[PDB]
């Protein structure tokens, strides 16, 4: 009964399969492409678009080119 | 057997009340300081660094100004 969240910064699609392959696990994972080049960030975000979502996940954005992912088994809210 | 992702951006320490009150029920937190003023954005850090430790959470930098908050159900690593 517990829960993860991994701090992942992938620079490529190639890479990003590491973040779906967290989800498979049903880990939460935080996706930083601040730092990320414009072409590399794009190609991550519409690599998880599909997969993230294939694989039962979800994508929220949270910040400035930041990310969320997460499995079917979290929800998502927000407060102030 | 599930988990919560809360989005929460407080203005000041005592919104950042909300914060601590979703951790204790085991959720956890998106604290996007990006809009916040610079006093605004201390203070809630300042609360929730007492705070979110003492009942039993922590506090991950994620990005500019941006920080989660989770119980101790929680782990935190990375990956790239």
């Amino acid at each position: 009964k517990s829960s993860k969240v991994v701090l992942s910064e992938p620079r490529v699609y190639a890479e990003a399969q590491e973040i779906a392959d967290h989800l498979k696990n049903r880990r939460a994972v935080v996706v930083n492409l601040q730092r990320i080049q414009h072409d590399q960030a794009k190609r991550i975000v519409d690599f998880l678009s599909g997969t993230v979502y294939a694989i039962g996940g979800d994508i929220q954005r949270i910040g400035s080119d930041i990310f969320l992912c997460t499995p079917d088994n979290v929800d998502v809210s927000n407060t102030i």
